[PDB]
């Protein structure tokens, strides 16, 4: 017979500023949205047709947390599972690839972060979101609950005793850039090696009202013992090293960077949960 198709929805886990609270959210996605979603397990039919076609099929956000499959042109990529036993199914974002198969090398895939990663438009691209939906039923209802699996530094900048904040350059050097994130396991990992001249840039601009403040999404990685900070502003130079730490997935790593004149100190602040811009 026919099976109609599963309906999917999705939270991300993160901070809500205005409650200060980590939740599941669904209200915080993006209008044009893709995820993957893959069949990875029947529970009935252990060599079944749905785990080997049902694989990173791509589904775009429609309003809130529900998605709808994409259908460019006379096709129905719908998923329908069948009969009445329970499916795992796996999703991730920000989509990449084709449908029926794991996108970059078996579901790895590769990337370098850059400054130019971390602009307002840039950096959801390498947002990397994981979920896992286990005892999913055919023709029903499933929300994914995706959380972060990147890392992120936030550089929150000061200026006191008659220092002035102004636009700035800033640079982070011998962090590892390179690395993957597998959308079977949701694995996201900076890759292994040392890179002490590696460099990341990034233009800051003074904003009009509120905190100064620069957040980097990277992989997750600790951090080597020597991680220069320098900044340039307003025609001048300041370099001092970062107090370093393990940078795990899921969470943020917020520094309090203060020009107190003429020094630039640095000093981390606790850990959070994901900070996101408001
Ligand atoms: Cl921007
Ligand atoms: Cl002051
Ligand atoms: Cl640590
Ligand atoms: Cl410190």
């Amino acid at each position: 017979r026919a099976y109609k198709p599963i309906e999917i929805y999705g939270n991300i886990n993160e901070v809500v500023n205005n409650v200060q609270e980590t939740r599941a959210v669904g209200a915080a996605w993006g209008s044009d949205d893709r995820i993957g979603v893959t069949v990875e397990a029947d529970e009935d039919n252990a060599t079944a047709n749905a785990v080997d076609t049902y694989i990173n099929i791509q589904y775009r956000n429609e309003t809130g947390g529900s998605f709808r499959v994409v259908n460019e042109g006379s096709t129905d990529n719908n998923i329908r599972l069948k009969g009445e036993g329970e499916f795992t199914l796996n999703a991730y974002y920000p989509y990449q690839g084709a449908n029926g198969t794991l996108p970059g090398t078996e579901g790895v895939i590769a990337k370098t972060i850059s400054g130019a990663d971390q602009t307002t438009d840039k950096q959801p691209q390498i947002d990397f979101l994981f979920a896992q939906a286990t005892g999913v039923r055919a023709e029903s209802p499933v929300t994914f609950d995706f959380s972060h699996k990147m890392t992120k530094i936030i550089l929150k900048f000061k200026a006191t005793n008659g220092a002035t904040l102004n636009n700035m350059k800033v640079y982070l050097k011998s962090l590892q850039l390179e690395g993957s994130f597998n959308v079977t396991t949701g694995e996201a990992v900076a890759k292994s090696g040392a890179t002490p001249n590696s460099e990341l840039s990034m233009d800051i601009a003074k904003p009009a009202e509120g905190e100064m403040t620069a957040s980097i999404i990277l992989f997750p990685q600790d951090m080597p013992e020597k991680v220069l900070l320098e900044v340039r502003m307003n025609d001048e130079t300041y370099t001092q090293y970062m107090p370093v730490q393990n940078l795990e997935s899921g969470h943020a790593y917020p520094y309090n960077v203060t020009f107190e004149n003429p020094a630039m100190t640095i000093t981390k602040a606790e850990i959070e949960d994901w900070i996101v811009e408001d």
